[PDB]
């Protein structure tokens, strides 16, 4: 991949992408305004980066999100399009760093950085299998 | 009060794995069955929200306005993730936190989280202004 490369990913926010939907298990969240959850924003940012990386992964490889550092500065109701822009900022070993940003057509809603590590799925799968209850 | 450690325990169910974050995403649908960064962020917000609720006034709620955390080990369903939230400061409407999370086997992440106290209906209305007809 090339440092500086950009990718864009558009997402119309549905009704099941609001705060209460990230954790139906939470009574503490049932009171919240019907807005796009930060956790769902984080997911959409990761998703953009994943799509950007996909062409460049050898067979048997995947990636994990290893860090997320973002602000969430405006709220987004269902119906608006969230556009995430992902810009590759640096690569070092199995590690990639992206500058990510998100706009909902009306406001910039957040931005920051996201780090991923390329992994070998089946070695990783074995490890996650030995931590399994 | 500042320095106070609030603990929050959560048994990870199958429906908090990566593919469950975005069932819309074909990319996520093949990911390993591990607790998603986006769900960890929501869990960290949940811990802080519970820690705050006593202290809000009627009609008050809060929103996460920033998150900056690592995600350093993977968690299969069945483990309990314990979030530890510690209050760093209260400045006006802003509450600042150090958060960390552990799955009973490894520490899985840590960093910082900020939240803003809001007037629930006063905010819901602002969101209406952005809500498409």
């Amino acid at each position: 991949m090339r440092v500086g490369e950009r990718f864009t990913h558009d997402f119309v926010v549905p009704p099941h992408k609001t705060v209460r939907h990230l954790y139906p298990e939470s009574p503490e969240f049932a009171e919240f305004p019907e807005v796009f959850a930060t956790g769902f924003m984080v997911g959409l940012m990761e998703w953009a980066c994943v799509r950007a990386m996909a062409p460049y992964l050898e067979p048997g490889e995947g990636s994990l999100g290893t860090a997320i550092c973002v602000t969430h500065t405006a709220a987004t109701p269902p119906g608006l399009t969230v556009t995430v822009t992902a810009e590759l900022r640096s690569v070092e070993g199995r590690r990639l760093s992206w500058r990510v940003s998100a706009h909902d057509g009306v406001d910039e809603i957040g931005s920051g950085t996201h780090e991923r590590a390329v992994i070998h799925l089946e070695k990783f799968n074995a490890k996650v299998r030995q931590k399994t209850p």
